C-alpha cells in the first residue's frame, strides 16, 4: 500500500520502502516513456532555496532543527546572498557537507565508509603552487605509508566573474598514454589526451607502460601550470601472482591511491569545482577495468597465452580465466605490500549492511544497480539480487567537462 | 527528445528513435530511475491497437494501403463494433509472435527473432489437447539436440470467462522438497509448484533433478495433472574436460529453456498460455541455476573438490569455481550434441543485432541489467554500451500465478 517505490530483494525476498527519494530536488534522465539508466552521462532565487535547504540539513543532522541558532543562521545566509549574490560555509558545515555529497553518490559501493572521512580546509589557497602543496600533504596523509586513509581537499568556490580552480588531471594518481608511430598506444590509452596536454606545456615524458603523469594546475583566471610529483610520494604495487611464478615478469604495477580530482562537489547551490578526493581501491577496478578492458591495458590476451589458454574460441572462457588471474594478482599483490585494497567480495557484502544502515538512518539509499555490481562474478556478489533507486540528492559530486 | 546512445569501448554514437513508438508508461520518473526493479507494480482503445497492429502487420508485407489492407481494417471495426472483440489471421498470429520476441527488452538472444516455429493452439478446448500441443512442442523444439525455436499460442482471453493458463513457469523444472531439517532437496525455485502438483495427486519423487508434472488449466476448470513422458525431456550430465571428479557430483540439466508463464499481447488481443522456447546460454544454467545462493547453491561444494581455500573472500574461490562450472556445462552440452551458446557469442551476436535494428528501425529496447551476463560482465562488449530500455507491442508480459 505505501505510496513510495517498494525494493526488494530477490535473495532473501525481504522488502523495504524508498521514502528518502521524495527530497530529491534535481531530475535524473529517466521519463515514464523510456529508462535511460545506462547512460554514463545524463546532460538569485535559486541559490537562496538550494541555501536554505542545505542549513536545514545541518541543523537536522545536529538535531538543532527549529533553534534561534538555526533561524540566525538562515537569516545570516539569505543576508550575504542579498548583498553579494553568494554566502561561504562555515568549517562545519563544509564537512558535513563533504561526507554527505558522498554518502549521496549512488554509483559508489565504498560507502559504509561515508562517516569517515579527512576533510582538508583548503578555501584559503590563492596560487597554482600553493594547491600542489595541498595536493602533496593530501597524498601523504591520504596513503600513510600503505595504510590509507579517505580524505578530501577543498579549494575557493565558484565566483561570479572570477575564473574557477581547476585541476585538469581527471586523477591526482595516473599513467601516461603515448600515441605510437604505427597508431597503437603504449601506455595507458585513456590518457592520450592529458598526456599530450602535459608536453605541450612543457613536461618532458618518459617511454614506459606505467609513466606517473604530472599535474596541470589552475588557479583563477591563468594558464595552468604544471606540477612532477615527486616519487617518493606516489606509492606504486609490482603485481605478482600467488602460484604462476611467470605474472611477475610481466612487469605490471599499479599506483596504491585512486582519488578523483575533475569532480564538482555541489553544497547548498556552492561549487567547488577544485575538491579532489580519495579512497582505497576495489580490486576489480584495477584487474578487470585497468588491465582488462579492451580499450585500456587490454592484457588479457597476454595473460591467456602465458596460461597456455585455447583463445581461438569463445568456449574455452579463456578470458574469464584470465581476467580471475589477474584479479587474483591485484589482491596477493597488493596483500603483500601492506596496502589497502578490498576485493569485490567483501565490498558488496559491505555495502548491503551499508544499504541496511541507510534505510533504518534515511528510508533509503540512491544507488546506480550497474555501477554497484562489480564487473566479474555479479551474481555471485549479494548486490545482484538488490533491487536499487537511483535519484539525485544534495550536497552532490558532479560530472564536469574538461577545462580545455 | 531523441536519447543519444553511446559505446564506451568504440566511441560510436548513434540516436534512438525507435522509442517515440512505444505507448505504455514504465516505471522511472525523472525524480528516480526503477530500471533495476525485476517487476514494477473500452471498444475504443482495444480499436486502435488493433489498427496499429494491422498497420504494422500491411507495413511489414509491404502492402500498406492496398485493398488486403484497408479491407482487413474494416473486417476489424465490425467484428470489435458487433462483438467487443476480433480474432487474427494466422499469418498475422505469426508476425505478432516473431515481433513480440524482437521487442523483449530483456532477451540477449534476438539476432534469432525472425526465425521462430508458431504452432496455432487456437483451436484447443480441454487441458488435456494443451497436453498433447505441448508434447509437440517439445518434440518439435529439441530435434535430438539441434533445438529451434517455438512458440505454441492457445486461444486468447475473453471477456466472458476465465483464461487458458499452464500453471507452471517453464515447461521443463526439477521438484523441490521442503524438507523436515527446512532444507530443500532439488530445486529452492520450485517449492511451491512442486506442493501443487502433489496436492493435485502427483506421486513424487525424491531426488534433486526430478521433472515437474505439468498443471494445466482450461477456462473456469481445475486445473489438471499431466506427467511429461521422459522420453520426450532431453536431459545433459554434467562432467569436466579435465576435472574427472565434477562427473561424480552427478549434475544434470535440462536441454530446453521453455517459458510457460509469460502473456503475449498483440494488437490488443492477450494471449494468457503461449509457451516458448529457444536454447540455453551458458552462464542461465552454469552461474544463476547451479549458483546461485537460493538455487542449488553449489559453489562452496565444488570450491572445496578443487581443494581452494574457502576460509577468505580474497582467494577468489567463488570467482574460480563459478567459472569451472560454466565451462562444465558449456562442454558437456557441446559433447552431447545440444544447442548451446556461451556469453560471449550470445553477446557479440546480441550486438550485431543492435547494428541490425539501429539501420532497420532506428533503434533497440534492451534492459542493460538483464542483457550483461552473470559473470564476466565487463569482459563483454555489451557492459560498455548504452541502452534505452521501453516497451513495444507486440509485447511478452509477466502476469501473476494463477493461484
Ligand atoms: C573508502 C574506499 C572506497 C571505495 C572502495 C570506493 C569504491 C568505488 C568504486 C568501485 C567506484 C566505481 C568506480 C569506477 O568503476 O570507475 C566508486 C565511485 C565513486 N566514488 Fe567511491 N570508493 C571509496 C571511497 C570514496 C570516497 C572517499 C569518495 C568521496 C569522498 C567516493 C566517491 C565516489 C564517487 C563520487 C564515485 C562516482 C565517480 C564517477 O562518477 O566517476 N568514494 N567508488
Ligand atoms: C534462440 C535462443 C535464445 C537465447 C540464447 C535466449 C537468451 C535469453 C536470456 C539469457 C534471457 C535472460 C534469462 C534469465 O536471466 O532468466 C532471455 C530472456 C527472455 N527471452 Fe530469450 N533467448 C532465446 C530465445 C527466445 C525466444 C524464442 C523467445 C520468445 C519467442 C524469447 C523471449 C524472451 C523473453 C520474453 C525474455 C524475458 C523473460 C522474462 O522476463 O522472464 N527468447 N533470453
Ligand atoms: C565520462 C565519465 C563520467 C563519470 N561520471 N566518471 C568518469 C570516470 C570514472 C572513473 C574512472 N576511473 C577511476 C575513477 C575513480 C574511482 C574511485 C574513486 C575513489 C575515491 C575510490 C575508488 N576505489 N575508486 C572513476 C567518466
Ligand atoms: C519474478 C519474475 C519476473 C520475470 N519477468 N521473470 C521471471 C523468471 C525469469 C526466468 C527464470 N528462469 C528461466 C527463464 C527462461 C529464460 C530463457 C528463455 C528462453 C526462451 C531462452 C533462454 N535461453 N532462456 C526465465 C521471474
Ligand atoms: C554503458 C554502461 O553504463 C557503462 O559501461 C558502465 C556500466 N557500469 C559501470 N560500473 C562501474 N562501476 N564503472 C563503470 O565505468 C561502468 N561502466
Ligand atoms: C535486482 C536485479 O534487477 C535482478 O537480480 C536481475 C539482475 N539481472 C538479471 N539478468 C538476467 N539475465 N536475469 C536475471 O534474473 C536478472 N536478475
Ligand atoms: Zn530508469
Amino acid at each position: 500500500g505505501p505510496k513510495f517505490p517498494r525494493v526488494k530483494n530477490w535473495e532473501l525476498g525481504s522488502i523495504t520502502y524508498d521514502t528518502l527519494c521524495a527530497q530529491s530536488q534535481q531530475d535524473g534522465p529517466c521519463t515514464p516513456r523510456r529508462c535511460l539508466g545506462s547512460l554514463v552521462l545524463p546532460r538569485a532565487e535559486q541559490l537562496l532555496s538550494q541555501a536554505r535547504d542545505f542549513i536545514n540539513q545541518y541543523y537536522s543532522s545536529i538535531k538543532r532543527s527549529g533553534s534561534q541558532a538555526h533561524e540566525e543562521r538562515l537569516q545570516e545566509v539569505e543576508a550575504e546572498v542579498a548583498s553579494t549574490g553568494t554566502y561561504h560555509l562555515r568549517e562545519s558545515e563544509l564537512v558535513f557537507g563533504a561526507k554527505q555529497a558522498w554518502r549521496n553518490a549512488p554509483r559508489c559501493v565504498g560507502r559504509i565508509q561515508w562517516g569517515k572521512l579527512q576533510v582538508f580546509d583548503a578555501r584559503d589557497c590563492s596560487s597554482a603552487q600553493e594547491m600542489f602543496t595541498y595536493i602533496c600533504n593530501h597524498i601523504k596523509y591520504a596513503t600513510n605509508r600503505g595504510n590509507l586513509r579517505s580524505a578530501i581537499t577543498v579549494f575557493p568556490q565558484r565566483a561570479p566573474g572570477r575564473g574557477d580552480f581547476r585541476i585538469w588531471n581527471s586523477q591526482l594518481v595516473r599513467y601516461a598514454g603515448y600515441r605510437q608511430q604505427d597508431g597503437s598506444v603504449r601506455g595507458d590509452p585513456a590518457n592520450v589526451e592529458i598526456t599530450e596536454l602535459c608536453i605541450q606545456h612543457g613536461w618532458t615524458p618518459g617511454n614506459g607502460r606505467f609513466d606517473v603523469l604530472p599535474l596541470l594546475l589552475q588557479a583563477p583566471d591563468e594558464a595552468p601550470e604544471l606540477f612532477v610529483l615527486p616519487p617518493e610520494l606516489v606509492l606504486e604495487v609490482p603485481l605478482e601472482h600467488p602460484t604462476l611464478e611467470w605474472f611477475a615478469a610481466l612487469g605490471l604495477r599499479w599506483y596504491a591511491l585512486p582519488a578523483v580530482s575533475n569532480m564538482l562537489l555541489e553544497i547548498g547551490g556552492l561549487e567547488f569545482s577544485a575538491a579532489p578526493f580519495s579512497g582505497w581501491y576495489m580490486s576489480t577496478e584495477i584487474g578487470t577495468r585497468d588491465l582488462c578492458d579492451p580499450h585500456r591495458y587490454n592484457i588479457l590476451e597476454d595473460v591467456a597465452v602465458c596460461m597456455d589458454l585455447d583463445t581461438r574460441t569463445t568456449s574455452s572462457l579463456w578470458k574469464d580465466k584470465a581476467a580471475v588471474e589477474i584479479n587474483l594478482a591485484v589482491l596477493h599483490s597488493f596483500q603483500l605490500a601492506k596496502v589497502t585494497i578490498v576485493d569485490h567480495h567483501a565490498a558488496t557484502v559491505s555495502f548491503m549492511k551499508h544499504l541496511d544502515n541507510e534505510q533504518k538512518a534515511r528510508g533509503g539509499c540512491p544507488a546506480d544497480w550497474a555501477w554497484i555490481v562489480p564487473p566479474i562474478s555479479g551474481s555471485l556478489t549479494p548486490v545482484f539480487h538488490q533491487e536499487m533507486v537511483n535519484y539525485i540528492l544534495s550536497p552532490a559530486f558532479r560530472y564536469q567537462p574538461d577545462p580545455w
